[PDB]
């Protein structure tokens, strides 16, 4: 192209190319203000129209990293706010462009970004759409640095979408705040699965995730041969190796690359790719990334024949063992989308086991003969947990569910900190509610990706502030056991009891008032520390706490004096209590 700035708006359009150069700017410049963006975001605007014009026009020839690291090099307050930031400008490219990605503060020291009322937020959106919309762009961009700018703005159209459905409804807090919390709960999920996809792959390395590509693509594509699979594993592990390295540029070109040749050899790959690959650049990508499972082939032969019964076998295995145990998860795959990736890896991992020690023994069929009679207990586990959690969830609600979960959770590791062990105890309710409501294929899958970004969000906490050796252990395990070792945990024996606080189990008018998700946590807060200062307390003791405690709120909210209502009856309740348990 004469210029890749003009091509570039051409391929996005105004509002996409102003939209993602905005969190661009905002995720290396964390610390400036919105107006000083708007002003950046103006002014590279002006000069992509100025060259869509004119292609041979001044400084329109220079490749997008120049432009950009050039007009970051011009903000006043650059040395100012980020000393030695302000000496990546003395750097030519792509040296400098690397010293900017490397000076991006991974937590920044912003405040708390707080969600206004309804009614404030409604009038906002329509006094000013645009400016309401993208500072909080803005602020969640600056907040998350290394959150894929594309991915941001679909939640950002997301986000818009529901404040024009709610904000003309009847009752708009009921129609608004539950779309706006499961938004909030995708964009931690993704921001989440992010990390760990990445940090996964520094850790473990490329080989480790070709396993992974191989499982999922094969669960994905199972029509396409395992030729074409491989090749898409290849693609794929060189558009994940960059994205990981942190350049939007590189990433956007790897994913629009790849995406051409995928929707350029549907025939290959999969059926369900039509639509998607009728869709503009930016969400062709995203919507191959969250296309449907492709039915798979009618005529399929059993495992058994290729990788028990033939005569080569461990000559396959001795020839290629990583081609032959990548053959296993692509036919095992492609035949159980109803199958979690990890479970998958579980049978790979006890075949290669096998073909290791059987091959060397004199007669090799005989050894390996009963291979499967191990892959049964292994896929038994994960469908056994899954089944009765989903009839415990829908025994309960998602509340009573998460509250099962909470005691569960605290008597195991009570070490842990209140607020963590409500958050995770009320994601793993979330988890409940989202993938029991899945069909029975589709769930364990489901279980999959919520776990996997739950627990790894809980060990980066651990890691952070560690608190049980335990923990420590399933956190450093392979990926593939991590989620086994914690089903594995057991009631903690050995913790002594937390001393009794009065304060901790007061209670006030409040309650009755606050909304029901800050009314949940308060209650939980307060069950979690009840079980840490009682967890030899049976479910019959804890349940009959937990009744009374609702008949006291219920009571005091009904009351005409509500605030002298919780300091009497709560007193006398919390002392019924410790008479009932102990001091
Ligand atoms: C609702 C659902 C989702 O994402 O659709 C879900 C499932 C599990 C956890 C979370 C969540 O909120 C979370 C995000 C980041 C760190 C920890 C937990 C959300
Ligand atoms: C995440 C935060 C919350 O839920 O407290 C929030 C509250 C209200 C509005 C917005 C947005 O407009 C927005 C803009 C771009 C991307 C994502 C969200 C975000
Ligand atoms: C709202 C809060 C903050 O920004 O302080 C927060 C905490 C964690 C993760 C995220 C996100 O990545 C995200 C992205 C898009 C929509 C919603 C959340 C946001
Ligand atoms: C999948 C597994 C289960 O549901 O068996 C699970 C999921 C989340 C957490 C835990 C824990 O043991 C735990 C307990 C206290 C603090 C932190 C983690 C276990
Ligand atoms: C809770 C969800 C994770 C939020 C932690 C901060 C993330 C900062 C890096 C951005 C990203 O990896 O998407
Ligand atoms: C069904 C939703 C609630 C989930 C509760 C935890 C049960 C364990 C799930 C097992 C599947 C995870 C993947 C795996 O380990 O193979
Ligand atoms: C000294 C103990 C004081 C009371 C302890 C607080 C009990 C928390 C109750 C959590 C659940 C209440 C709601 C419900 O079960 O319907």
């Amino acid at each position: 192209h004469k210029s890749e700035v003009a091509h570039r708006f051409k391929d996005l359009g105004e509002e996409n190319f102003k939209a993602l150069v905005l969190i661009a700017f905002a995720q290396y410049l964390q610390q400036c203000p919105f107006e000083d963006h708007v002003k950046l975001v103006n002014e590279v605007t002006e000069f992509a129209k100025t060259c869509v014009a004119d292609e041979s026009a001044e400084n329109c020839d220079k490749s997008l990293h120049t432009l950009f690291g050039d007009k970051l090099c011009t903000v006043a307050t650059l040395r100012e706010t980020y000393g030695e930031m302000a000496d990546c400008c003395a750097k030519q490219e792509p040296e400098r462009n690397e010293c900017f990605l490397q000076h991006k503060d991974d937590n920044p020291n912003l405040p708390r970004l707080v969600r206004p009322e309804v009614d404030v937020m409604c009038t906002a959106f329509h006094d000013n759409e645009e400016t309401f919309l993208k500072k909080y762009l803005y602020e969640i961009a600056r907040r998350h640095p290394y959150f894929y700018a594309p991915e941001l703005l679909f939640f950002a159209k997301r986000y818009k979408a529901a404040f024009t459905e709610c904000c003309q409804a009847a009752d708009k807090a009921a129609c608004l705040l539950p779309k706006l919390d499961e938004l909030r709960d995708e964009g931690k999920a993704s921001s989440a699965k992010q990390r760990l996809k990445c940090a996964s792959l520094q850790k473990f390395g490329e080989r480790a995730f070709k396993a992974w590509a191989v499982a999922r693509l094969s669960q994905r594509f199972p029509k396409a041969e395992f030729a074409e699979v491989s090749k898409l594993v290849t693609d794929l592990t060189k558009v994940h190796t960059e994205c990981c390295h942190g350049d939007l540029l590189e990433c956007a070109d790897d994913r629009a690359d790849l995406a051409k040749y995928i929707c350029e050899n549907q025939d290959s790959i999969s059926s369900k790719l039509k639509e998607c690959c009728e869709k503009p650049l930016l969400e062709k990508s995203h919507c191959i990334a969250e296309v449907e499972n492709d039915e798979m082939p009618a005529d399929l032969p059993s495992l058994a024949a290729d990788f028990v019964e033939s005569k080569d076998v461990c000559k396959n295995y001795a020839e290629a063992k990583d081609v032959f145990l990548g053959m296993f998860l692509y036919e095992y795959a492609r035949r159980h989308p109803d199958y979690s990736v990890v479970l998958l890896l579980r049978l790979a991992k006890t075949y290669e086991t096998t073909l290791e020690k059987c091959c060397a023994a004199a007669d090799p069929h005989e050894c390996y003969a009963k291979v499967f009679d191990e892959f049964k207990p292994l896929v038994e586990e994960p469908q056994n947990l899954i089944k009765q959690n989903c009839e415990l969830f829908e025994q309960l609600g998602e509340y009573k569910f998460q509250n099962a979960l909470l005691v569960r959770y605290t008597k195991k590791v009570p070490q842990v900190s209140t607020p963590t062990l409500v958050e995770v105890s009320r994601n793993l309710g979330k988890v409940g509610s989202k993938c029991c409501k899945h069909p029975e294929a589709k769930r364990m899958p489901c279980a999959e990706d919520y776990l996997s970004v739950v627990l790894n969000q809980l060990c980066v906490l651990h890691e952070k502030t560690p608190v049980s050796d335990r923990v420590t252990k399933c956190c450093t395990e392979s990926l593939v056991n991590r989620r086994p070792c914690f089903s594995a945990l057991e009631v903690d024996e050995t913790y002594v009891p937390k001393e009794f606080n009065a304060e901790t189990f007061t209670f006030h008018a409040d309650i009755c008032t606050l909304s029901e998700k800050e009314r949940q946590i308060k209650k939980q807060t307060a069950l979690v520390e009840l079980v840490k200062h009682k967890p030899k307390a049976t479910k019959e003791q804890l349940k009959a706490v937990m009744d009374d405690f609702a008949a006291f709120v219920e009571k005091c909210c009904k009351a005409d004096d509500k605030e002298t209502c919780f300091a009497e009856e709560g007193k006398k309740l919390v002392a019924a209590s410790q008479a009932a348990l102990g001091l």
